[PDB]
């Protein structure tokens, strides 16, 4: 199945939604053509809707904190599909605010699921992957899941007044 | 005190690991006047000779294999250390042989860790932290334990034929 069967349904629902939450986002969509197992089309679209919404809400900035930064006022959304030997890696990458990896360490030793002596030397994936922790903060637990229910993995990077991206590698097949 | 106190046993311990294990080494270490609180310096020398012995014996090839396979003929391997804001970095790297990670994926299959169709889409990172499960070849979990004890953080990146970097970050607190 071409991941255009999922992917073509976007871009009305990112401009939908970045109007209502006053934002300008430039969305681009590359490997549309990109083709792998119609279950893993079927199945990826909600999460992929999710991580979309994510970005425009979370990420990118509405264009007056876009001006005041001194970034461009337009934001960029890419989602992109490519084959990577026999797996397929699904991108979902915005030049929002970042992840504040700081207050994400903060809310973890608050909800007590690490100790504050720790915390100095986390790796940053250690740090990130806090945010699929079902309380922590459908949500992104819920990605999490549809996505090793596929037999795939998924990670964040991110950095703060930079941007974020989520990859998803699934099987071919 | 400067982690020379620690660092300035490791060329005879290498050198006679060398001798016993009939290997070549080219032996390298930077950073030694980085200093940093005595607590470290008494505890970290256990761990760090370990991940010396492991690149002298698992990593390092011997010299006709080297030549064999148009490398350098003599293994490199480089102790480092310094300062990274209020944290100290070590690193340990060799331009040995590298970590299988097909082998590692194999072995986490044959202990139920991990099926095959999950296994297709693993990061690097995931497949080395295999290495750090208690008795995993039955090793780093050791050198894990330790460094956790001082709050720090390991990491391991390794590429067959290239070789094998391991660092290890401490709070310097
Ligand atoms: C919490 N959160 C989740 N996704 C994002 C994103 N794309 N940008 C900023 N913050 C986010
Ligand atoms: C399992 N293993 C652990 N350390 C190493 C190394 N440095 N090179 C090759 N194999 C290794």
């Amino acid at each position: 199945v071409p991941i255009s069967f999922v992917f073509n349904r976007f871009p009305r629902m990112v401009r939908d939604l970045a109007k209502k939450m006053n934002k300008e986002v430039n969305f681009i969509m590359r490997g549309e053509d990109t083709e792998l197992d119609r279950t893993f089309v079927e199945e990826i679209g909600e999460p992929l809707l999710h991580l979309l919404r994510n970005a425009i809400d979370h990420g990118i900035e509405p264009k007056e904190e876009r001006i005041a930064k001194g970034k461009p006022p337009i934001g960029t959304l890419i989602l992109s599909a490519r084959h990577e030997g026999n797996n397929v890696v699904i991108e979902v990458e915005d030049d929002g605010r970042g992840i504040d990896k700081e207050k994400i360490i903060r809310k973890a030793i608050e909800k007590g699921l690490i100790d504050e002596s720790k915390a100095a030397t986390l790796s940053d994936q250690e740090i990130l992957n806090f945010l699929f922790v079902p309380g922590f903060s459908v949500g992104m637990d819920v990605v999490k899941n549809v996505v090793e229910s596929l037999n795939g993995s998924i990670s964040i990077e991110s950095e703060k007044d930079k941007g974020t991206k989520v990859t998803i590698r699934l099987p071919l097949t």
